[PDB]
């Protein structure tokens, strides 16, 4: 296929008004104030969407050098996301002040290495001073406040959550499933999550924000490397005759007779998902093993001979339910004894008092954490089915910023936190001229979120800008009540995870943006 | 008529392009390895110089705007030339690169005030560290020695300006005119000089200088006004059927009958040339009846009823030759009387004697310098008249250079003072941001004459730069020879005027044309 | 007017263009086979020739660039031609092929000075080699043989050659004019020739070789510059009433009110020519009262009070023919008494032997050899008038090939002492690469000349190079009778200064035309 | 042998007498010459520097004294780890010689029309 290549100006010119479109798509849609985005659906009338990783999954332009400038931008700020639970729109518009910054800076002939390295020196001193400004929340008392917050000031969401993390532990496995009536319910039942996402996106569930569920499913455990179909084909019609869902954890499942059929072909026969086994090697093994005294399943291993060929029913494991995401997989309650679980868990205590080194310490300690400690489910529950769905939604967005804010703290939010950072960081200075020029490009670049929200709302932003810079501490402007005060106090706050990763990532983008110098792409 | 208004970066590149045309065909002359311009000319064969007064005089452009701007760069740029006597190519390529670094980062977005301030204080500051490091050329050796450099190594021409000088005074009057045979001729001889160009630039005589020159002239001094012919059709009927020159010294003449007969109406039936008095009110009566006894003639002044109509040959002065520029007129050999001229001077030094405050002190004693200082005539020989005419070139050019030299020293030449000016200032700072970019950009354009001159010598500029700034002092790169070292001592210097001259008015330029907002002309 | 501005290659490639034109049209008619070019004439049929200086003169080309290059080429050519009576085609011929090695050497990206400081090092160095090589010409015989040479093998051409030599001396002054019937005349009549060319190129009378011819004309003699046109109105009605041709010999006439009026004006009521006074300051006025004394007119001089408008026609001189030409104005025949003339001639030899400087004794003894030399007149003699003209041609082409010859000797013709000198300058080296390359251009354009030649008579020119290349001394190739041999035996020689003058030219021309950056021009 | 394309630079110093039989074959050798300067060049503009004065003081040195372009300082390449195998630059050079040998001297191209 002949190829089409660009150079030098040109190249970057293009990337820019691809990095450009995406962003005055997405940019709109920020702030408590934000304005709405007809996104078309060729189906029926247009849908009206406030949400911005919902309009950046649309955008995909023409011509293909803009496309491939938005693509890499859209990718590389979906990690924040999907890093933090936020932060899509935020890294997107960070991403795009850099990088127009940048590419001014480079096209008036400027080392755009030393620009690279001005930034990230900028985007470090920026994360450091963040840390600085961190607010702990690991209280329950907190963890509740954070949950309300996030939930949109709702105390049951808040309660529900606390009583959640005390139950399983802060750094436990708490899922939201559906319910019964009006009463909430919580139950800590056996399970395990291990972090191996979807081997193929198209293995999509019906939810489409990146995850898969499978109500009562069957696990099969496949220890070796799976490629061929003919030895599935038993295991296929014994799945299919039962009716219930298929997941396959195993060691990876190759672009062959499986995956690739698996998607297209499988797509509404039988529902199935895939992903990999986790760990490597004996870990993996080992993982295998625990997943399979989870799910009551065997483990089909070509070292002693047992042949994936013969796979019998009950070899199969199952579980109430299971849901993959992006990177990780959880598997709410399986139908293992707890007999046979308890014993498991007493043996590999054991390796744990006879292990050799602080390696084989930390990694069984894992392994008796995910088999002991369970999974604790939140079953949220209204008066009507629609109260049920959104209470639902509410209460996964408050899971999520919960998290978040008691890893890594909370910090006032609505972009007065970069903004901060910026102010404080003003005497940050570099070797050469170009990375100073980079450190002004950052620190200008880490208002674009204030200005944006404060345009939104229809308001000046240089005077709001001015008058939240001249403040100090967690002083700021509620966009929504037009009010300035002590953020944290008056309930607009943000994880510091979101904002970190966001920052981080828009830096990475940038610096990818900016040394690039040459586009390669199929011709029109 | 109807016009052309444009605003914003319309103005700024049609500018650009408009400096970059006239300045791309200047700059290729610059340095002892110019290269060569060929010049149309509608008699026949073309004109092949390495000047850059001639290219940048015969330049202009199609289009409005891109003339406006090489029209103003070199209206500004010419005076450096008319103050110094050289340095319109330096100031040319200055204005360039500061112009085109201040455009570039205009468009970048910085104030452009800022910008002109920061330029300015650059400017101010290499000012002083070039007056720190000239050299003083005060005694006759050092005066004969920069002759001889200036006259590609002469001994004649520096020994004859030398003897010029010290007969004169440093700051007296010196012309060159032709002599009669092989050996040189000094004199000095009774006359006078003043600060008044040439009313209308279609006055030009036969040399293309930018001077007139009368020879045996009749003078007209009339301090009253004239701006309608009818009043001295008799003094011009005389000095027609003289057939000996005119020369016009008035209050003011004004283009409502005269400028336009006197220079459209006489265009060979005559040779008459207008210039306007020296000083105001009674000083410029002063003047003019200091003028009349100098050249023999009588004062017609409506004060005392006389009248022009009346004006006899009597009342007509007469001189050897008068030489008029752009902004001087001098008397080299008048007619009038010893006696008279050395009693007038004893009554303005009594005057002088019995003055009373500082300011008339002043003005009696440069009056009385003015007419008792007489002018020192230098008379070139030669074997044949080429040689004899070439000879005349440079001793004229020596003789200007000599001038600025002991005017204000000098310095080391091949724009290197430059250069070494931009090194003693890396650590300028100014107000904000916008003025330290600016200061950057002025000190990185001072560094363009040299670069350019290497270029020129087909070497790479970029290693003589770094070389030369490697060193200290006077050290340089000898471009016509490809070495390094002391330029006083190789003899490669210019005087401090020109350079600092050059610099002042590059930064006027690029001061007024970066600040530029809206152009107005007619439509194509 | 807006001017069109092209630098860098461009203006190389129209240049090369316009070159390329020019050498085309005129290449064509070198050599005894020279090929015929037809020029258009609106008054009826083409013009039908052989001769190159006709095809260079009547080219033009519509392309204003090309035109450049056309119009240098011809300027810079017609030197030789004016110095040497012969080398037009060469010098052409030579300049295409150094500038088209030269331009393409520096596409090549190549120092274009070093470039042209080899071709200059090569050119010295050639002749210096044809300097050595040349065959002095001093005796009676061998001036005769290269008359008749030069004359189609006449032998008649060549004796009237040598015996006007042998009577005037080898440095007098001879000229050929009409003859009164079958037997040829040569007589030695008082007159004189200075080098003053005709001011004005409209000057031109009815030969088209360049010259002006008076028949018995009135000689005025001024000392003074002369600007405007009433005072010798007198002086003008008294020579139309007499009717005979009036000569003006003045210290300038400049282009106020003479020349223009001169020119345009006088076209046919009258025939006058202007030409400047030989010398300047007190040996001018000399010039003049020899010229004076000659003619047997007087001096209008300013000093004595001798005012122009009271000139009659006794003090107007007299001649029997005057010749004026680009460089050189001669008096063949004044009518000035012997007694007079002889007189003055021994008051300048008392002078002389009273003399006390070289430069005197020099400036006065050729002075005397002017006044007493006397011109030399040959008249031509033929049974018809159409023979009689054809031989006076080609009496003066001998009289012009033979003072050359006199002056610095003969080599062999046919462009093989070009191509000898290059062969003995094989082993020439320059201070860097780009130097031996402008060596390596200068010595493979200097066989251009013998192959043109060879190429015109339908040969192979690479076959005939080799062979003379392989051959020594005088040994080349005669293109008109297809052998090789000793050309100088075999009767084909030219002067060695035509093609000194011709090399050093056409290496004039590549020197200014491989370093020319920026050309100007106006608009189309 | 010193990497960073310093290897390449000293052998095109050293070898600066290298001469052929007629000048086109001198010219040819020139070429090579001023080719295998391009590395040390392209490295240097990559790095934002001004390769023309790095080049300078590159083929003013000796031995194996070159320019470091990460840390942008200068000394012997083989102390601070700048390698690279002989073999490795040898057949570079020698296949680039081979590319423009056939490449020059080609004189027609057939190909299917479009
Ligand atoms: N060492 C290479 C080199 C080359 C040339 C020169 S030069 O002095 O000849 N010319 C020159 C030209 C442009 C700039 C320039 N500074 C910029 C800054 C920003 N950032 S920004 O957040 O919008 C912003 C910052 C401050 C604001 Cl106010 S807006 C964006 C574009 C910029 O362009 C600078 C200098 C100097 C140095
Ligand atoms: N025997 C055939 C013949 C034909 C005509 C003539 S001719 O003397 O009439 N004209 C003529 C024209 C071109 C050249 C020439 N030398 C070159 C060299 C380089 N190498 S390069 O590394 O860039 C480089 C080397 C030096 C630099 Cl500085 S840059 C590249 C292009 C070149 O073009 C030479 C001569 C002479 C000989």
């Amino acid at each position: 296929a002949a190829k089409d290549v660009k150079f030098g100006n040109d190249a970057r010119v293009k990337m820019l008004r691809g990095v450009n479109v995406l962003a005055d798509a997405v940019k709109v849609t920020l702030g408590p104030k934000g304005r709405n985005v007809v996104l078309d659906k060729s189906f029926g009338a247009p849908t009206i969407t406030k949400d911005g990783v919902s309009v950046a999954r649309e955008i995909e332009l023409e011509d293909k050098f803009e496309n491939m400038g938005a693509q890499m931008v859209k990718e590389v700020a979906s990690k924040a996301n999907d890093a933090a639970g936020d932060g899509t729109t935020t890294a997107t518009v960070l991403a795009q002040a850099i990088i127009t910054e940048g590419l001014k800076a480079v096209a008036a002939g400027m080392n755009p290495m030393d620009l690279k390295r001005g930034i990230d020196k900028a985007v470090t001193a920026a994360v450091e001073e963040l840390k600085a400004l961190s607010v702990p929340c690991s209280d329950s008392k907190a963890i509740a406040q954070v949950g309300t917050i996030s939930a949109n000031s709702d105390e049951t969401v808040g309660k529900l959550i606390a009583e959640a993390m005390d139950k399983v532990g802060k750094e436990g496995v708490i899922t939201v499933e559906d319910g019964t009536g009006l009463q909430d319910e919580l139950d800590v039942v056996e399970g395990m999550q291990f972090d191996r996402g979807y081997l193929s996106p198209y293995f999509i569930n019906k939810p489409e924000t990146g995850a898969v569920e499978l109500e009562s499913p069957f696990i099969l455990l496949a220890d070796k490397k799976i490629s061929n179909i003919r030895e599935m084909l038993p295991v296929l019609e014994a799945v299919a005759k039962a009716g219930k869902p298929l997941l396959i954890i195993a060691e990876d499942v190759e672009g062959e007779a499986l995956a690739t059929l698996v998607v297209n072909t499988m797509r509404g026969i039988v529902k199935v998902a895939a992903v990999k086994a986790p760990g490597f090697g004996d870990r993996r093994k080992a993982m295998l093993q625990d997943i399979a005294t989870l799910t009551g399943g065997t483990v089909i291993s070509e070292e002693i001979g047992m042949e994936l060929e013969k796979a019998t029913l009950e070899d199969l494991g199952q579980a109430k339910r299971v849901v993959i995401n992006k990177d990780t997989t959880t598997i709410i309650d399986g139908v293992g004894e707890e007999a046979a679980i308890q014993g498991r868990v007493a043996q590999i205590r054991q390796q744990i008092e006879e292990a050799t080194s602080d390696y084989d310490r930390e990694k069984l300690q894992e392994r008796v954490a995910k088999l002991a400690g369970g999974v604790a489910v939140i079953k949220v529950g209204a008066a009507t089915e629609v109260e049920m769905k959104e209470k639902k939604a509410r209460v996964e967005d408050a899971l999520h910023a919960t998290r978040a804010a008691v890893e890594e703290g909370v910090v006032a939010g609505g972009g007065v936190a970069l903004i901060r950072v910026a102010s404080k960081l003003a005497d940050l200075r570099g070797q050469n001229e170009d990375q100073n020029v980079g450190i002004k490009v950052a620190l200008r670049a880490m208002e674009a979120p204030l200005r944006q929200i404060v345009l939104n709302c229809g308001e000046e932003p240089s005077v709001v800008a001015n008058t939240v810079k001249g403040g100090d501490g967690n002083y700021g402007y509620n966009a929504a009540t037009e009010e300035y005060g002590n953020m944290i106090d008056m309930g607009i706050l943000d994880p510091t995870k979101v904002t970190r990763s966001a920052l981080q990532y828009a830096a990475s983008v940038a610096g990818l943006m900016i040394t690039t110098e040459c586009m390669v792409t199929d011709l029109p």
